[PDB]
């Protein structure tokens, strides 16, 4: 498989778990320190990064009734500027940039314990698709399915009921959405990181989907496989594979990867465009550190980049 080795600048540094990288609707840039811990309990950051410095601030260190957060993958609100954040502790969390959030979920739409959640991705009818390869929420003691399939799928709509619509995953991962050129929502991507697969379903609705199938095939046998993933403006997809030390490129059609992109590091987490540009900011374990580099093309666009009020 033909490989790249772009350029690695770096950005910012020592943030335990360094993950879930996303931008506003100002450009402002953002990620998730979801190992931080205080005498070995949890207690997770929410951080903007400035990018002319480097700087970083902790904007939020969430904790519900004592419990602290894991928060794990983030995006962006359209109609508000708001992030919401899956977090392995706490489920979903709607986040401020004033810090203040709030927790949505104790239970699902059926009145099931929620499961902590991993990553999400808007699609552009505004349901949020949330992988949840954690057990319980808390209070509950915290499990995770690395080994065991107890994985969950969820989507989260507009109407604002969280539907379980999948489970039995050893460990959902990273997520994204494949859109019609005219911006119907119609294939959903999970990836299953220890299994070295990523999966597909049709999306037929919010929260209905179908025809699930193997549709990804993630190169190595190393630990790890599968993490974050977000798709370029032709509709390919590039997935972070934690302990390749690359980040793989499907075309449209999925199967095997059809070029790499090798990073300076082992362990690429998850990755976000710089709207408007062909720029991806990289999270990465190995160093606890974010980095970008070039690729060929710019990102399709996320949900906050698209227009309740448009004509076109
Ligand atoms: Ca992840
Ligand atoms: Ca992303």
């Amino acid at each position: 498989i033909p490989v790249i080795e772009p350029l690695f600048t770096k950005v910012t540094e020592d943030i335990p778990g360094a993950e879930g990288p996303v931008f506003d609707k100002n450009g402002d840039f953002y990620i998730v320190a979801p190992e931080v811990e205080v005498n070995g309990k949890p207690a997770g950051e929410i951080l903007r990064i400035d990018l002319k410095t480097g700087k970083k601030t902790v904007i939020c260190k969430p904790e519900v009734n004592g419990y602290g957060g894991i928060p794990a993958g983030c995006q962006c609100d359209r109609d508000a500027n708001q992030l919401f954040v899956a977090d392995m502790r706490l489920g979903l969390l709607v986040v401020q940039t004033d810090g203040t959030f709030e927790e949505i979920a104790k239970k699902d739409s059926e009145g099931r314990r929620m499961q902590g959640c991993n990553d999400c991705a808007f699609d552009y009818e505004g349901n949020l698709w949330i992988t949840a390869p954690a057990g319980e929420v808390a209070p509950a003691d915290y499990t995770r399915s690395m080994q065991e399939k107890f994985g969950s799928i969820y989507c989260f709509t507009t109407d604002g009921q969280m539907i379980q619509v999948d489970t039995a995953f050893q460990f959902p991962n990273g997520i994204a959405v494949r859109h019609m050129n005219d911006g119907r929502p119609y294939q959903l991507i999970v990836a299953e990181t220890p299994t070295k697969k990523l999966w597909s379903y049709d999306i037929k609705g919010p929260a209905k989907i179908e025809n699930k199938k193997v549709w990804g095939h993630i190169p190595g046998t190393h630990e790890g496989g599968a993490d974050g993933m977000d798709f370029d403006e032709d509709n390919n997809l590039l997935v972070a594979n934690w302990g390749s030390s690359h980040i793989e490129v499907f075309g449209p059609d999925g199967g095997q990867p059809k070029m790499r992109i090798r990073c300076p590091f082992e362990k690429p987490s998850n990755l976000h465009f710089k709207p408007q540009t062909k720029t991806i900011f990289v999270t990465e374990a190995e160093n606890n550190a974010v980095w970008k580099f070039e690729w060929q093309r710019n990102g399709k666009k996320q949900y906050c980049e698209t227009l309740k009020f448009g004509i076109f």
